């Protein structure tokens, strides 16, 4: 019954995940579909200045649809364990930088500071999928800011780049609420939370696809460190 | 274990349904996104004749995306039992006609004839959802053509409109492969087949939402009759 209860909860939360993303997909479709009809029906008469503005919207809107479609695609490829990886010779220093950069504003909204130090001279080279590893970083960093300690004067998230055992190690450090001793393996299970949009499960899969491993070290209420190791 | 085996198959086929529809959604997105960028980048220079042609494609393509999005939406609303209904004063004669019309070419490709006779003078009035009841008809009719008898000289599908018990009865008749005695209730279960894209489950839900009931009568290898009754 532990399995039957497990499966009936998974099915529950898959249903909900799908219901949400279906609904999200609908709006940009409406705007695109709408804006193309506006352009179509007024075909002769439009200002170029305004033609430009209308297309910009159809473009921007189709991008939102792509992000949403890719989130739905990822969820599916995780289920079928058919998620794939496109490795490139890339510098990890600039990529980390870029992610730290990407997250900077959100971190300010919760008064958390973002920090980077590499223990090896840049550029640090690695044959990895830049987009997928960038996504791994964003998720970890994002969580650092989300689960930071409400009563901490110096809320931070830190990224430590290094070169261990013929590969690369990446630590994401945090002075937030930490993680209890029961949930340490649990938090990498899709949809799993601590109190009663793909998260750490897809991060785990990406990392393991590269051949690496991911783990956490936490003192409850004091620190959290997420470790990511990847070969060369 | 009958439940545990049932659930693990459902999860199996939901996963597959999602994987398929995600993949389908991707193409029209690419074409839309592509065609808007083509128009954007050549903004000044385009022929109106060609501007017209390009928008027609973005329009047609966004329609395909809608059909696909609605199929995904329906699947979700069936799971959450949150599918809803928009009733209109409508004539059932014209609606049946329209569906018989809609299906006419496909029926020719399998050399099946489509037929309509109403046992009450048109217009037959009913407060129903036209789109959703039209969808019910399309599914039934479609199946009549799909499961018709390979060695039958006179392959047909017939729709009988009538007015029984202060409501409406609709029979869809067929001289195909029929349905065995075990599968008569089974065929209305999502994903269920006879040998080893929402089908009869969503038809059942729509009909029951209107307050009616749906059933089948079949002699194996000779006839099939699907009954649909709806109040006024
Ligand atoms: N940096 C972190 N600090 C503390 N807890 C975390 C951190 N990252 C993740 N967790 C825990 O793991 C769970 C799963 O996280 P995740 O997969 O990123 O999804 P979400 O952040 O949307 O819950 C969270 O509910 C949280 O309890
Ligand atoms: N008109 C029909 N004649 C014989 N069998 C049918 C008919 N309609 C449906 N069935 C049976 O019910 C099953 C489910 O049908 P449906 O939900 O329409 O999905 P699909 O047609 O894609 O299988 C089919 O596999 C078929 O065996």
């Amino acid at each position: 019954s532990k399995e039957l209860e497990r499966l009936k909860r998974i099915d529950r939360m898959k249903t909900e995940f799908i219901a949400n993303i279906s609904h999200e997909l609908r709006t940009p479709l409406t705007v695109i579909k709408g804006y193309a009809e506006m352009i179509y029906n007024s075909l002769g008469e439009l200002d170029l200045s305004t033609l430009k503005e209308f297309l910009e919207t159809i473009i921007e809107q189709s991008n939102h649809l792509e992000n949403l479609l890719n989130e739905l695609l990822d969820f599916s490829r995780l289920e079928r364990k058919s998620l794939q990886i496109n490795r490139e010779k890339v510098d990890l220093c600039d990529l980390v930088e870029s992610a730290v950069n990407a997250i900077k504003e959100f971190a300010s909204s919760h008064n958390v500071n973002v920090l980077f130090e590499s223990n090896v001279p840049c550029p640090v080279e690695a044959y990895i999928d830049p987009t997928r590893i960038r996504q791994v970083l964003l998720n970890l960093l994002n969580n650092g800011v989300k689960y930071s300690k409400k009563d901490a004067p110096d809320k931070y998230v830190k990224v430590i780049l290094d070169e261990k055992d013929g590969g690369v190690l990446i630590i994401v450090e945090d002075n937030g609420i930490g993680i209890p001793d029961h949930a340490k393996d649990r938090i990498f299970e899709q949809f799993y939370r601590v109190d009663s949009g793909l998260g750490l499960a897809i991060t785990k899969e990406i990392v393991e696809l590269h051949g690496g491993r991911i783990w956490v070290e936490s003192e409850v209420g004091k620190g959290s460190r997420f470790f990511v190791w990847i070969p060369k």
